[PDB]
């Protein structure tokens, strides 16, 4: 019955995933007919869009607009639509992550140094990724995901959430660096491409709009859980908590006419970011020069790195989202989700568009947005395809709705990203055990890993996971940032080999439990 | 045993107050030997000082510096020292209020129009106030305070707290009016007397410093009540919650060198605000011209208004602070506190210094700062004289410590005033019953006025008290602002005559309870 059981039949996992979820397909339309779904669509849209605008911007900077915002928005939309319809876990938000950006920047620098075309280089990586994922899904390689315990899951989940929060603050700090609090400013600053010098009030208003949006979001989260107003209205206001926080703080910025704040910019229409470099279809054999056969074969090694990058990112996100603690009854498919996400990425490369992955924060945020809460415990989860479908479509239609987005500050969305980052820590026993380091040992909750485990041994087990978070944080920073997925895999040996030397069996079963 | 019992002996109340509290005088020194007292001294100092600086500023503006900051600081200090030593309730913070400011502005305009000297006019009001309070304390007029129920007490307490919060926001809004968010500014702005035009970043940083100080204060309030850190450290950090909030946000402003924020300004030394107008001793018979005998006698009617103003302000503040719900075991004296506060005010007028009153928010704030909490319930209150003594001394020594105060923003203190205003609503059944209007009728607490009172009749009783708050708010704004104490007294008839026509006896006993 379990998803991560090795069947024996070639593509046995893929079919057993399709046989499981597609029976509840009519449910996946009708379960979306609630207002909490509509609220989630508006929330996850901005969570989905702004990274595509940002990473797209960076891609445009890093690769001389050979790939950019236009290409990433279109990829995010088409893969998002297809995955929402055909996927095993529609709650996964498919998009572009940092580790994928680090590879594009790395692969561009390679392609430059060796004097071989970059965008056609990615097509061949794409073909290898299609070859690998079919081979992996054929022999049910996603069974190995079962060995990835809560230990590795939470270290990953917690790290990703911390980095999200860090980068959200790094974005705010940057505004203060570009628009410092000076005594005097140049009243003449060209604003066509970007502010050409520091401006008054921009940095502090950015802080106020971020702080304000985060505050309101967290108060309407608290109001939802409170016992104020009629229950019907209390949920309607509460579920539309984030959309309401955005609307009012967007309106607050709109009425402030004189002060400048950075808004969401999108391309004018649907065209490639550099028309002189490429078209909509990338030629394998080459665009200008002859693409060499040495790299056509050698592209396997980059593709094997990209596979490991998408796989762990996506399969650990599928583990976190489809865990027994949450009320996911429809069922998850680790084989069909891997096949589409990695498969589409390969075909996306053929059109010069970026391959994507089930991103951890956006997926958790989207799942957490569709969870109805009782009392505190989770009653059920609104598992349906329409949230993801409509989000993916809106990202597609973001170019058409420029007049709407052009009056939405980034500062506002930075408040929502902070809310996303904080909220993502909720269902993580690592973060729970980190707060127990500060609580005295007579205020710890009545849980399995407190009653029949010694408090100093609990804290040692927590301490070892911090040392793993610390080591993983140093890697992502250093030039060995694409080696972080391999460092995270090394936490499986740590749990399976080393921890049972210092700890006993009973302690590890209670600390690292599959279901609690 | 009760304080508000009419004895029969002339000055029977005054002596029975002295006989009650002075036995516990050695306790009133030794009970101050805790860190929560030191924390309260630092907190209430800024709560005490900044109004004396502000109202002193306004007095300097309203009366051509015939009375100003110097005079008010010295009055606040000398009356504060004397009252801390000799008073019946040392928890009362004696200072200058708005209703007293409205009288000075009103009496100045009179004294101008009729062409009689203002500062000597106040001396004669002062003599009438000494005559009245002695007469009132002789025949134990403070017995009438017993008829002032929770009904009037809470309407007053709630109104004063709302106005405090409103005026705190009015102060912030004014910074945005003087330093608007413009596209362009004049890089040349003389700053000697005050900014001579709008400046960039001042208004938003003011908002950030206010919001920041309020946030930190409310989080260290929450941290105190939480179950984090060792209990010893948890209280030390919690009880120094407001001082810590001020220190860090003062340091945050200190490291920002380029941006301008308004700081606490004090006089250079101890001299009268206008030396050409007056000296340190005001002559009854006159300074320049002959003071007419018509007003020497007619000053009774202004003095009778000032008496009613100080009495209700101070005696209702003594009721609110020394209520049975709180753990005030040392005992309060309504006769001795009235004698000193009004008496000193009369003698203060002879030196050209403003008469004061037991102010509601500062007194409650000071009382709330010295309450130790259990678990949620109040264990005891740190009733001692040293808090009030040291606060009064620090206000006296504020002129000497200009270098310390000159680097404290007002924006920071605006965050503390917001914290004071919110925190003052805690022990008010009116505010509690206001929140029940929004809560559904199956989430109301298990209290006497919910179980055996119909929910629609509770809300009607709450509604009638809002209409009183509304009527009182209109009076404070209109030119009949000195008629507000009389409008508040009319809420006694309302409770004693009108409410028992629409309500039953049992309902009023449960809604308006002396002890709950
Ligand atoms: C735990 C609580 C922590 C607080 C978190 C809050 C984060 C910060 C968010 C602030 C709200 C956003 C304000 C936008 C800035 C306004 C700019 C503007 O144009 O306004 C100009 C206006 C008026 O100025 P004006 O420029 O229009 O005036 C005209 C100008 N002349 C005269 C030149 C023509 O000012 C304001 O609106 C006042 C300031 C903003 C509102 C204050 C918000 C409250 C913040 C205080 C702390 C929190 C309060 C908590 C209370 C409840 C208890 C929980
Ligand atoms: C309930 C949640 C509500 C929280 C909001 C509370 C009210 C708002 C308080 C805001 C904090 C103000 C402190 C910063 C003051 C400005 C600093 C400045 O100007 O210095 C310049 C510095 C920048 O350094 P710099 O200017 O020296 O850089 C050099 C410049 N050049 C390159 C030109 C030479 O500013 C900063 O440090 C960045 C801003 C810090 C902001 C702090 C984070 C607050 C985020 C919003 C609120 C949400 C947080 C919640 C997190 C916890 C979860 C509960
Ligand atoms: C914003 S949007 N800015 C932003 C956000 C992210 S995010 O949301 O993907 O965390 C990043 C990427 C940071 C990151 C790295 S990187 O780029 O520092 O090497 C590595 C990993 N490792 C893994 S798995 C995670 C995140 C940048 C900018
Ligand atoms: C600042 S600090 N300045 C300030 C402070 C206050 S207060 O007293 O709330 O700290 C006020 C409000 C004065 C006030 C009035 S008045 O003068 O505005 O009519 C009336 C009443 N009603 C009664 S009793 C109380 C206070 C203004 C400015
Ligand atoms: C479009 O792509 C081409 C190729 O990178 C860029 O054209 C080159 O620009 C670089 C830097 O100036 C120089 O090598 C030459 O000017 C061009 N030669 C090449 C390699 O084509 C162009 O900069 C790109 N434009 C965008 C939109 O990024
Ligand atoms: C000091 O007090 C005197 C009296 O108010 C002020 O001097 C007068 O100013 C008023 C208003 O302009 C006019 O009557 C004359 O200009 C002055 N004659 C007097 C003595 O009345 C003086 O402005 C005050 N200074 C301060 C510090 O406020
Ligand atoms: C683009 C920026 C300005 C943010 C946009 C957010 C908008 C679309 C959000 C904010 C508040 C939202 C509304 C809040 C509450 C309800 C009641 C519900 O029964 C139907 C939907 C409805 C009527 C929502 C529709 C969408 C809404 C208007
Ligand atoms: C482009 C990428 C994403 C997909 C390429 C197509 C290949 C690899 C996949 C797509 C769906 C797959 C099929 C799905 C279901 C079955 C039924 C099973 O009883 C035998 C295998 C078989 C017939 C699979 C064979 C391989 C298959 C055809
Ligand atoms: C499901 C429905 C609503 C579609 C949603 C996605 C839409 C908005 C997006 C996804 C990808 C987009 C296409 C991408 C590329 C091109 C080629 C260009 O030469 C003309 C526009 C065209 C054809 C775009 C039109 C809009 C498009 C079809
Ligand atoms: C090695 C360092 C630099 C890594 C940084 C993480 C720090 C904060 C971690 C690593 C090891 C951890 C310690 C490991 C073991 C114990 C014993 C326990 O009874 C109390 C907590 C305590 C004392 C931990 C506190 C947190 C700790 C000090
Ligand atoms: C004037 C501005 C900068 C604010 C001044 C606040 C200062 C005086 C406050 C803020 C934090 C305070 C400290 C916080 C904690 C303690 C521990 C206690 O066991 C003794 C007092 C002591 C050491 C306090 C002394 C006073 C203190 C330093
Ligand atoms: C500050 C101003 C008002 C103080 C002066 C007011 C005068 C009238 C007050 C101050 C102290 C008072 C005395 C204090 C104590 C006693 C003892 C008692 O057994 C009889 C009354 C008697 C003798 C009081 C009479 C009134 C009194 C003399
Ligand atoms: C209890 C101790 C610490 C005293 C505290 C209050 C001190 C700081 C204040 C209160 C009133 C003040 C006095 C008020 C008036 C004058 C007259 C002037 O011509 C010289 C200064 C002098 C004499 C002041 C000196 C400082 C002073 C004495
Ligand atoms: C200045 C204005 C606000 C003065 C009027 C005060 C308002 C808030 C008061 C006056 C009478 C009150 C109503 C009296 C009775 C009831 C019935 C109860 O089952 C629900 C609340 C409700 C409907 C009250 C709501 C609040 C109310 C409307």
């Amino acid at each position: 019955d379990d998803p991560l059981q090795q069947t024996g039949q070639l593509f046995g996992g893929l079919v057993r995933d399709i046989r499981r979820r597609y029976p509840y397909y009519l449910s996946d339309i009708t379960d979306a007919f609630s207002p909490q779904v509509l609220a989630a669509v508006i929330f996850i849209y901005f969570a989905a869009l702004s990274p595509a605008i940002t990473f797209g911007g960076l891609l445009g900077e890093k690769t001389r607009n050979q790939m950019g915002v236009s290409e990433l928005l279109i990829s995010t939309a088409v893969q998002g639509i297809l995955f929402a319809l055909l996927g095993a876990q529609p709650l996964l938000v498919v998009g572009f992550s940092g580790p994928l950006l680090v590879f594009e920047e790395a692969f561009f620098s390679f392609c430059e140094t060796n004097g071989l075309e970059y965008i056609v280089g990615r097509v061949w990586i794409g073909f290898w990724l299609i070859l690998l994922v079919v081979l992996v899904v054929a022999f049910e390689g996603s069974f190995l995901v079962r060995f990835i315990s809560r230990y590795t899951q939470e270290i990953f989940s917690f790290l990703i959430s911390l980095i999200f929060i860090y980068e959200t603050f790094s974005k705010l700090i940057k505004i203060f660096q570009d628009h410092p609090l000076q005594k005097t400013y140049n009243y003449n600053v060209l604003m066509v491409p970007k502010p050409q010098g520091p401006l008054p009030n921009t940095a502090l208003l950015s802080l106020v709009l971020m702080a304000g949006t985060f505050f309101f979001a967290m108060m309407l989260r608290k109001f939802k859980n409170s016992s104020y107003f009629p229950g019907k209205l209390r949920r309607v206001i509460g579920d539309f908590g984030v959309p309401i926080s955005i609307l009012i703080m967007v309106l607050v910025d709109f009425f402030i006419q004189d002060t400048y704040t950075q808004k969401l910019s999108v391309p004018d229409g649907f065209k490639v970011s550099n028309s002189s470099a490429r078209g909509w279809v990338i030629h394998p054999l080459g665009l200008r020069s002859e693409f060499p056969i040495w790299m056509m074969f050698a592209s396997a090694l980059p593709a094997l790195l990209v596979f490991i990058l998408i796989f762990l990112e996506s399969q650990i996100t599928t583990l976190i989202v489809s865990k027994p603690e949450r009320k996911m009854v429809k069922g998850s498919g680790f084989h069909l989700d891997l096949l589409l996400v990695v498969g589409m990425g390969g075909v996306a490369a053929l059109f010069g568009m970026p391959w994507l992955s089930a991103t951890t924060v956006r997926s958790v945020t989207h799942a957490n947005a569709l969870t109805v809460m009782g009392k505190a415990q989770i009653q059920e989860v609104k598992e349906q395809r329409i949230s993801g479908l409509l989000v993916a479509v809106l990202v597609g239609l973001s170019i058409l709705m420029e007049p709407i987005l052009s009056r939405i500050p980034l500062a506002v969305l930075f408040g929502i990203f902070l809310y996303m980052g904080v909220t993502s820590l909720s269902g993580i026993q690592l973060f729970d055990r980190i707060l127990l380091l500060f609580k005295p040992p007579k205020y710890h909750p009545d849980v399995p890993y407190v009653k029949r485990v010694k408090t100093w041994r609990m804290h040692l087990f927590t301490g070892i996971q911090i040392i793993c978070l610390a080591v993983l944080w140093v890697v992502k920073s250093t030039p060995a940032s694409l080696a972080l997925p391999f460092v995270l895999i090394l936490t499986v040996p740590l749990r399976r080999v080393l921890l049972p030397l210092i700890f006993r069996n009973v302690e590890l079963q209670c600390l690292d439990a599959d279901d609690a």
